[PDB]
């Protein structure tokens, strides 16, 4: 059962706190943009809803369809302040 989920993250000194594969034309194929890791002590990780296999489908309202990986990086790095992400979440959590 994937659900939309918005998810709003202040920037810690290390980012929002999470690595992203994926992207059109990346290693694995033309994917939309995932989270893999959610890293222990940031933003995301404090804020405790993001988690890997996440599809990152906005930022800030900024839409990702499409994206290259690079192309994603740079939405995600540049967007000035609060970050409010919207994404498409499994029922599923991977431990």
């Amino acid at each position: 059962m994937p659900q939309c989920k918005s998810i709003t993250l202040e920037r810690g000194p290390d980012g929002l706190g999470f690595s992203i594969v994926g992207g059109y034309g990346s290693p694995h194929g033309d994917l939309p943009i995932y989270v893999k890791t959610v890293f222990a002590k940031g933003a995301a990780s404090e804020d405790g809803r993001l988690k890997r296999g996440d599809q990152i489908i906005a930022v800030n309202g900024q839409s990702l369809e499409g994206v290259t990986h690079e192309e994603a990086v740079a939405i995600l790095k540049r967007t000035k302040g609060t970050v409010t992400l919207m994404v498409l979440s499994s029922d599923e959590t991977s431990v």
